[PDB]
């Protein structure tokens, strides 16, 4: 019994089958994948929502599939994934985001997450969520900033499920606690 959320033009929701197919075509798209260590083929891609599906089974939230009432069914997602990993940061909660390139430029990655965050603080009442990304990938920690979470450099890693020598290895880490985000 997942909860849905709403924004403005947004359905946050649970994933259905139905919702692979579009799915795949995105981590199948180079422009997509970009500033990822490489695209997925239909295996991989299933094997992506099989671990959303899990995290939603066992958490009651995650990374909703996002649904545009009057427009499309399914667009990406946007939302949370517990961080368990041995990173500096761990134990919390991540926010992160997948848009088809034709719904990027719209605010929707904005929206799906303004929605997910009010969610995280005044829902759950966590007492913050983090996201992280590499450097190159602008659009990402562009939109982290926009959403008013802050960035120490200091705070730069290198991801620990990565080969220590791996190109893409080095990450920064943004941040918003409840007060950031109330005080926005
Ligand atoms: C990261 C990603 C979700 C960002 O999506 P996005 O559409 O650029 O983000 P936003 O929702 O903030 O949209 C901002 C853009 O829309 C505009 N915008 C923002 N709010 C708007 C609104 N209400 N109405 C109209 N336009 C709006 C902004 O001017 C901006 O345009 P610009 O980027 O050309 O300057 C997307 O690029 C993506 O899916 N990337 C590939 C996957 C990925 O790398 N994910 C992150 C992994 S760490």
């Amino acid at each position: 019994a997942i909860s849905e959320l709403h924004g403005p033009r947004l359905l946050l929701r649970a994933w259905r089958d139905s919702d692979r197919e579009a799915f795949a075509e995105m981590c199948a798209d180079p422009q997509v994948m970009e500033f990822f260590p490489s695209v997925l083929d239909r295996a991989q891609s299933d094997a992506l929502v099989d671990r959303v599906q899990a995290h939603f089974a066992e958490r009651g939230y995650g990374p909703w599939a996002l649904e545009l009432p009057g427009e499309a069914a399914f667009i990406g997602f946007t939302g949370l994934f517990d961080v368990t990993m041995d990173v500096h940061f761990a134990p919390t909660v991540e926010i992160g985001w997948r848009l088809a390139p034709a719904y990027w430029g719209r605010g929707l990655a904005r929206e799906a997450a303004e929605t997910a965050l009010d969610f995280a603080f005044e829902r759950l009442r966590l007492p913050e969520v983090v996201a992280f990304t590499t450097p190159p990938n602008r659009r990402s920690w562009g939109l982290m900033e926009r959403l008013g979470m802050r960035r120490d450099p200091a705070e730069d890693f290198d991801h620990p499920l990565l080969a220590a020598d791996h190109p893409m290895r080095r990450h920064i880490l943004y941040r918003v606690d409840a007060a950031r985000w109330a005080e926005r």
